[PDB]
C-alpha cells in the first residue's frame, strides 16, 4: 500500500463538508488538475499508534474492492492526520434522500436490500463485519447506484479507538474472556443481516422500529427471552415477500439467521425490473417535488 | 427509598473520593452520632424510578460481613444519596502506597475475605466487575469490605456514559445488545481480578501496568497469552504461586469458584485475622 507521505492539500481543493464526529471529518473535495471529485475522509493520527497496523488497515481498504462498497483511490499520512481519497456519492445518504422525498416505495427497497447484500456478502468473504447497516451509511451517487460507506478503518486507530479505551477503563484486572469482548462485543457477521431488516423497515417508514422508545429500556426488551422481533407497521402497503424478507432477516437467533448469500435467493431481492431506475425516480422526486 | 431530606438523618463532613460513579462524602449521624459513607449519585430526566426501587431493594437484601453494609436511600432535589457503612482507613491501594508492599499473610487475610464476598455474591447470581485494591476497603479494626458500584452503573452519569459508548441501539441486533449490557463479565471474571489484585498487593502495581491498555488487551486476547506471575520467586511461598496459577488460568471452564478457592492452602491456613492488618494500619501510622 503506498500511503503518500505528502499534504493533500496539493492535490485536492477542500469544498464542503459532509460529515464527521469524534474519529474526523469527510469532505467533499476536487482534483486540481484531474477535476474529479472526490470523499476526503479525514482521520486524527494519535501519537502511540502502530504504523504497522495502520498499513495492515489500508491494505484491507485497498484489497476490499467491489461494486458495491465506496472505492478507495489513496491515501496521506501529513501531520498526525490520516486522509482516506474515496469515490464521491453526490447524493448522499438514503437518510439525507427519504428525510426530504418521504418513504421510499418497496421496489426501491428491494433494489436498495439487493445492492446491500452484494456488498455484505463480499465483506464476510473476506471475514469483515460492516457492524453499522442503516440508512444513513448507505449511499446514493447521481447515477442511482448504492455503495456501503464503510467506517472500519477508524476502529483500530486514532481518536475514535481513544475514546472507545477511555470507556472500556483499565484493562489491567480484566479477565481474558472479558477483554476479548471488550475489543469485539456481540459482532458477528450475521448481525448486519438484522440491521439490513430494520433498515428496510426504516426505508418503508422513515424511522426503525422504537425510534421514540429509550435506548436503554430497547435494550432491555431486545434482551428477554420472549422478544418479538419488529415487524412492518401497515400490513396492506407491503406484498408477502416484503413481509416475509424482514420476517426471516430479523431471525433472533443467530444460528438460524440466514446469510448475505441465502438472502440474495430471497423472491423480494431476486425479482426481475430491480435496477437504478427505481433510485432515478426517487432522486427526480428530490429535485422536483 | 426514603423522600425524607438526607440533611435531616446525616451532616456532610468531608468529601473521600468522586467519579463517574458518583460523589463519597464522609457524613456524622445528627442522634447517635454514627458515622457514616454517603454516596451522591447525580438523577438525569429519563432514569425510570421503579428500576431503581427494584435495585436498591436487591441491595437492601444482599447483606454480608464482607460486603459494605447499607443502612438506606434518600431521594432529594434530583440526587440519590445511598447511605453505607463507613471505612475509616480507606483502600488498600491507599494504604500501600504510604506502607509498601504487603506480607504474604496479610494478602492471605486479604484474599480469603475478598473471596468470603464474592462467593457470596455469586451465590446471590451476581458479579462485582471490578475486583481491585482500589475497591477493597479497610475500617479502623481491620476487616475488609468489598465497595460495590455497580448500583450507579443503571442510572445517572455512568447510565448516560454507557448510552453514549454503546451508541443508538435501534439497528442493533439482539446478541449485539446482549453483549453490549453484559459486556463479557461471568462471575468467574472476579477470580482473576482477584490473582492480579494479589499480584498487586505483593508489587503496588498489576502486571503489564507500563504497557499502553489496548496492547494489554490485544495480547491477552491472542491464542499463546501467557498469565502473569509474582516477580520475584524467592520471596513469596509454593502456595502463594499456586494461589496466582489457579486464579489466573485462561480458561473461565477450568478456572476454580470463589467457593473452591476457599478451600486453598493460602488461605485456609491458621492465623489469618484481623490482626495483620492492625500491624499494617500501625505501619501507616508510625512507618
Ligand atoms: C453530496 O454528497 C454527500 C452529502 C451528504 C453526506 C454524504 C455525501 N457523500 C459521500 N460520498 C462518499 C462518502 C464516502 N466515500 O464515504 C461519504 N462519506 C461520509 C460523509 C459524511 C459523513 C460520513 C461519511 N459521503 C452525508 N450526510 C449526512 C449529509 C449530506
Ligand atoms: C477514611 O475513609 C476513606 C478514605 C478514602 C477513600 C475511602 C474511604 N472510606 C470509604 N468507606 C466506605 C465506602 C463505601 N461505602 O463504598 C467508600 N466509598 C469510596 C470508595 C472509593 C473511593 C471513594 C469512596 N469509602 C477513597 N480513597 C480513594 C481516598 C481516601
Amino acid at each position: 500500500p503506498d500511503i503518500f507521505n505528502r499534504d493533500p492539500r496539493d492535490h485536492y481543493d477542500l469544498l464542503q463538508r459532509l460529515g464527521g464526529g469524534t474519529y474526523g471529518e469527510v469532505f467533499k473535495a476536487r482534483d486540481k488538475v484531474s477535476g474529479d471529485l472526490v470523499a476526503l475522509k479525514m482521520v486524527k493520527m494519535e501519537p502511540d499508534d502502530d504504523v504497522s497496523t495502520l498499513q495492515k488497515e489500508i491494505l484491507i481498504l485497498k484489497t476490499c474492492r467491489h461494486a458495491n462498497i465506496v472505492a478507495y483511490h489513496g491515501s496521506y499520512l501529513w501531520l498526525q492526520k490520516l486522509w482516506i481519497c474515496m469515490e464521491f456519492c453526490g447524493a448522499g445518504s438514503l437518510q439525507d434522500i427519504y428525510q426530504v422525498t418521504g418513504s421510499l416505495s418497496e421496489l426501491q427497497i428491494s433494489y436498495v436490500c439487493r445492492e446491500v447484500l452484494q456488498g455484505l456478502a463480499y465483506l464476510h468473504s473476506q471475514k469483515k463485519i460492516h457492524r453499522d447497516i442503516k440508512g444513513a451509511n448507505i449511499l446514493i451517487n447521481d447515477a442511482g447506484e448504492v455503495r456501503l460507506a464503510d467506517f472500519g478503518i477508524s476502529a483500530q486507530i486514532g481518536a475514535e479507538l481513544a475514546r472507545r479505551l477511555e470507556f472500556i477503563g483499565t484493562p489491567y484486572w480484566m479477565a481474558p474472556e472479558v477483554a476479548a469482548v471488550a475489543l469485539k462485543g456481540g459482532y458477528n457477521e450475521l448481525c448486519d443481516i438484522w440491521s439490513l431488516g430494520i433498515t428496510a423497515i426504516e426505508l418503508a417508514e422513515l424511522q426503525p422500529p422504537l425510534f421514540d422508545v429509550h435506548p436503554l429500556r430497547v435494550l432491555f426488551l431486545m434482551t428477554k427471552s420472549g422478544y418479538q422481533p419488529p415487524r412492518l407497521k401497515e400490513k396492506g402497503k407491503w406484498s408477502a415477500a416484503f413481509h416475509n424478507f424482514i420476517k426471516v432477516t430479523l431471525t433472533k437467533s443467530p444460528k438460524k439467521r440466514p446469510s448475505a448469500t441465502k438472502m440474495l435467493s430471497h423472491q423480494l431481492v431476486s425479482q426481475p425490473g430491480l435496477n437504478r431506475g427505481l433510485i432515478l425516480d426517487l432522486l427526480d422526486k428530490l429535485k422536483n417535488p
